[PDB]
């Protein structure tokens, strides 16, 4: 429904073009977070839609690779659902194209070498308010410039010593428009060529070239790109190309309550404030996946923050896709995460097994689980008093055990402290509402409660990604659970009975499973 679609769907019928092409240029300098999504939603799946195309390009142009971070962008990137078309690009692929672009550029008079000082160029090149100034050198001759950048080139001048320029407008309403440098000279071997060259493109030259070298039909960036269109499209009017890219801008996904920097991250993992940045408190698409939430549930999410208001998109949002996801998929189960100790004096013989739903809404079928006179509850759930509105376990009434039997308080024990030690009471002869577990049959489980990252509403526009981070955005706690949770699969979720939707932890196993609280019930 977005102008995009609307736009793509013009240059399908008017002629314009024929299928569609889009690509996602991430940054092998970095992870893919939630903001990313977006922009691999929009550009993959407008790529789907009209059965088309969508590339993925690294940009390996900076002679540090790391290789890690394209295949982890890779496996984030198909775990979401996507595809991209033909091999991973690369812009260190295009770089005799670009050279011999620019020279065509410099033939034309459209380029120049420059001798001016980085900064004398970033001085002569004013302001948004004082205009700018042509360096000395920049009408030179077409001969002239075409030699000085072969001599660049064949490493004849020392770094800083020379750059060529794009030669445009100094007065420009639009400060990248003010001579844009396109070449610099850089002695130090690549890593796909090494010493094969001496000089590097830019940035936006070498952006807007790979894309018509790729057959890139629309071209998506954020909002803050704008700009680098207008030098986009002189690059592109100005060579001799076949098809002309045209870039369109998507807004920056604004996430409440989660920073979408790299200065704020970077702080974050290296403070121990998190557990890296696959934590489940990050914003991260593999933090997010260790927290439990689902590829179907972000694509799900992708669709209501860009299918034009006050955009700051709050968490119930992504929350929601969730909660709602997993409420259709998750199996229930039970845990206790206050374990308080629940004893049935009148409780005749050892134990049996009752039955247990796999989902109230059953195809998905049961399972057995023991009931013993000696079970595990949340202290939560037990109270010598309280008004009308409290809706469990009193001290001289009772509720009913979730697929067991009512239970009835009786006697209750304390210690030196206060802190109750062992509730006591009695139940039913058979009735075959709160969450229990037989303390027997039971699971030594860890329980690991997140939530929000910060304390305020936009911790960006905020002052200092730090003096306003939740303290306690993690809370681990000893708890017992079901035996069933044993079999429980990594990264599956479950319900847990009254508590949120919960899923094995990736990283921490088998003597002892930690349960992550991916969100809570919506009640």
């Amino acid at each position: 429904t977005n102008f995009i679609r609307q736009i793509i769907d013009e240059d399908l019928a008017s002629g314009k073009h024929t299928t569609v092409h889009t690509r996602f240029p991430p940054e092998p300098n970095g992870y893919l977070h939630i903001g990313h999504a977006k922009s691999i939603c929009l550009n993959f799946g407008i790529a789907q839609d009209y059965k088309g195309q969508c590339n993925l390009r690294f940009d390996d142009t900076n002679p540090k690779e790391d290789i890690e971070y394209v295949e982890s962008i890779k496996n984030d990137v198909e775990w979401l659902g996507f595809h991209w078309s033909g091999n991973v690009r690369y812009s260190s692929d295009y770089f005799d194209q670009l050279h011999a672009y620019a020279i065509e550029l410099i033939n034309k008079g459209l380029a120049y070498v420059d001798e001016l000082t980085p900064e004398q160029i970033r001085e002569y090149r004013g302001t948004l308010t004082q205009p700018g100034k042509n360096s000395p050198y920049r009408d030179r001759s077409v001969e002239e410039n075409l030699a000085l950048f072969e001599k660049m080139r064949a490493g004849g001048f020392e770094e800083g010593k020379a750059c060529l320029r794009a030669k445009i407008d100094m007065a420009s309403p639009f400060i990248v428009m003010r001579d844009p440098v396109l070449y610099r000279i850089k002695f130090a071997e690549h890593h796909q060529t090494g010493n094969k060259w001496c000089i590097y493109p830019m940035y936006d030259f070498t952006h807007c070239i790979s894309d018509a070298l790729e057959g890139i039909t629309h071209s998506l960036c954020t909002l803050e790109f704008q700009d680098n269109r207008r030098l986009y499209d002189w690059v592109l009017d100005n060579i001799t190309i076949p098809v002309h890219p045209r870039q369109y801008e998507f807004s920056r996904l604004n996430l409440e309550y989660t920073v979408m920097s790299k200065r704020k991250l970077n702080l974050l993992v290296t403070d121990k404030h998190v557990e890296g940045w696959d934590d489940p408190r990050m914003p991260t698409i593999s933090g997010l996946r260790r927290r439990g939430y689902t590829a179907a549930s972000i694509r799900e999410f992708c669709k209501r923050i860009g299918v034009k208001q006050d955009n700051t998109i709050e968490m119930a949002s992504l929350e929601s896709c969730i909660r709602e996801d997993l409420n259709e998929n998750a199996p229930r189960a039970m845990a206790v995460i206050d374990p308080v100790k629940l004893v049935i004096e009148n409780y005749q013989g050892e134990g049996e097994m009752v039955t247990m739903p796999n989902h109230p809404n059953p195809e998905m079928g049961s399972r057995q689980v023991p009931f013993s006179g000696e079970i595990w509850i949340d202290r939560a759930d037990f109270r010598e008093e309280a008004n009308k509105q409290y809706k469990r376990l009193v001290l001289g009434k009772e509720v009913r055990l979730r697929n067991a039997y009512v239970i009835k308080a009786e006697r209750v024990e304390k210690d030196a402290e206060g802190n109750i030690t062992t509730i006591f009471c009695t139940y039913d002869a058979d009735t075959l509402v709160i969450h229990w577990v037989s303390a027997a049959h039971a699971l030594p489980v860890e329980i690991r409660l997140y939530d929000r990252l910060f304390s305020v509403p936009n911790p960006g526009a905020a002052d200092d990604f730090l003096s306003v981070i939740n303290p306690e955005s993690l809370v681990i706690k000893q708890g017992f659970a079901e035996p069933s949770l044993k079999d429980a699969v990594a990264g599956k979720a479950f319900q847990f009975e009254r508590e949120g939707y919960f899923c094995l932890d990736s990283r921490h196993t088998a003597e002892k499973p930690v349960f992550n609280r991916t969100v809570g019930l919506r009640d």
